[PDB]
């Protein structure tokens, strides 16, 4: 597997535009557990290779090739097709704080 | 001139996969205005033609005859993506305070966020 919130997962995000992240990365789970489950797509978070950016949050300990950032101005919604390896599930703090990113990335507050 | 949050604007979406909303459509930017300003990019949720009514917590309906749109409307705040500026065609119309607070709330709940 079930789809859940947190988990990250490896994903084909190109074809990508301009200054658009691309390439078949690593991205993170951030749309709620009840789309997750039931709709046909997911909200995710690009995750790439590594500042103080209030829009990015750091990921050391979670099976990733590099030390990585996650990128909240950078996210989509993608059909789950295009899922695949999962990889790791981040941890409830962790979590916190990309929820934190994405309050500033949104204008949520 | 300057993008701005709640602005909406047409945009082109293609090409996609599945379900991912594509096509040429207006979308709403949701990306903060510091973002807006200076970023390459912009993040923006996809409008739709109102196909139905329908009571869907991640949806927020769009009136024709308030706002500059073709057809009766609603932003789907499940289908969101950023965008390079680039992507963004005319400028359509922007949507009032008070919608934009229920976009506020259903990008909340569609993000599992909660304040």
């Amino acid at each position: 597997d079930p789809i859940r919130r947190g988990d990250v997962y490896l994903a084909d995000l190109s074809p990508v535009q301009g200054s658009e992240q691309g390439g078949v990365r690593p991205v993170v789970i951030i749309q709620n557990d009840t789309g997750n489950k039931y709709s046909p797509t997911v909200i995710v978070a690009a995750i790439t290779g590594r500042a103080k950016i209030p829009t990015h949050v750091e990921i050391e300990k979670y099976k990733l090739d590099k030390d990585s950032v996650i990128l909240l101005e950078q996210i989509r919604t993608l059909d789950k097709k295009r899922l695949k390896e999962k990889l790791t599930y981040l941890s409830d703090d962790k979590m916190k704080e990309v929820d934190n990113a994405l309050m500033i990335s949104l204008g949520l507050n």
